[PDB]
């Protein structure tokens, strides 16, 4: 969007920081990580929260949690509740990021009260997804699980082509199957079922989704 | 008059008022029986509340009218806010199991008091992660950890919150059924009896109504 001065500027104004925009230009530094990249690792002191400008970053535990992208916010746990780092946080691409760290987050808050607002909102949101996760370990087959993470990805990094639907989530197998908590195995089979029952195809790094009416169904 | 101290005391230890002072903010109570549905999973929600006594578990039903427990809230608990920080339908129903007195605010009394006093705001976003964290931990103690260990630690969860010393004991007061437990626990019934028992006839605990008398935590402590 040129109504923003930067593209850093749109991308944060859709990470919720703002809410313009040659105000919004009043910002913070960037960073520039390498594809395979440990951002911060799991029980490691937590002073930095990052947005992500450009690139992917999983986060994992020992299970990954989720992959984020464009606009998404990581280390704000350790940020409003201190203490270690929950996760370790990995880059599956190149990755542009900007980083403050708690003093400078207080002074942005201090400086606009409304920010807290959409910090907590997204924290909500987490909270809301995670529990999905959570159902779907105790309620739904595992099939279902690698069907309700396909078109969870699909809603982030989908991309319309035809369509359906390219989903680029640039995950090797054994990282989907991490998302999804079973075995390799287990997914990969659901995941050549799901192929040769004509609803997805399956090239490396992306998923054509021909049928997400049907996948939805499978969940 | 005494019970008025009582619930300031219980009122002021809620996280949301954590970084306040006094906190006569605090005067909309409410009283609910026992299996009162606060709210259903999926209802427009706009409320949020404290509890004052009695405990609330919030829970999930699946398509087969199965159900988790995601938690049990109790004295100075707050339940009902993600629905007025990510306005929506409720994640999760609201059922007291005791006799229940709570306070409560909408989603525009909540945003005078942030305004007003901003440290609201940071202690709403640490008690969150906190809650975050704790999703995240249970999460995956049920990918890898087996029912007797999710048990011990559901115990000793429980015990954090709702634990009160009786001589060299915890007695933990949790107010739920076997099958509550179980669906706390997420695992059948009998597999969590089974692992109670086992604790019980071990002389780690002993089950005793709705309570469970901790006699030897460093024992349950590594049993997880
Ligand atoms: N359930 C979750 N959903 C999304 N992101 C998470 C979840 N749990 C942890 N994270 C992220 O992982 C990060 C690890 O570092 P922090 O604990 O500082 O902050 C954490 C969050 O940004
Ligand atoms: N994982 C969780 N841990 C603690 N409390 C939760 C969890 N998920 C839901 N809740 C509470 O349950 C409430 C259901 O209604 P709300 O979604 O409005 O607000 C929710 C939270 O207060």
């Amino acid at each position: 969007n040129l109504y923003f001065q930067s593209h850093m500027d749109e991308i944060l104004a859709r990470a919720g920081i703002f809410q313009e925009p040659s105000a919004i230009a009043a910002l913070l530094q960037p960073v520039d990580f390498p594809r395979g990249h440990t951002v911060f690792a799991e029980g490691e002191p937590g002073d930095r929260l990052y947005i992500i400008i450009s690139g992917k970053v999983k986060i994992g535990r020992r299970n990954l949690l989720t992959i984020m992208g464009p606009s998404d916010m990581f280390g704000e746990l350790s940020i409003f509740d201190p203490g270690p780092r929950t996760s370790s946080a990995t880059t599956i691409t190149e990755v542009r990021a900007v980083s403050m760290d708690r003093d400078a987050l207080r002074s942005w808050i201090a400086d606009r009260p409304e920010i807290s607002e959409q910090l907590l909102r997204v924290l909500a949101r987490r909270l809301r997804r995670t529990n999905n996760n959570l159902a779907d370990l105790i309620f739904t087959d595992v099939p279902g699980r690698v069907a309700k993470q396909l078109l969870q990805l699909a809603q982030r990094f989908g991309t319309q082509e035809g369509g359906a639907l390219r989903v680029t989530h640039d995950l090797t197998q054994e990282e989907i199957a991490q998302l999804v908590g079973a075995s390799r195995e287990t997914v990969n089979k659901a995941l050549a079922d799901f192929a040769h029952r004509g609803w997805i195809r399956l090239e490396g790094k992306s998923v054509l989704i021909s049928d997400s009416e049907r996948l939805a169904r499978r969940a």
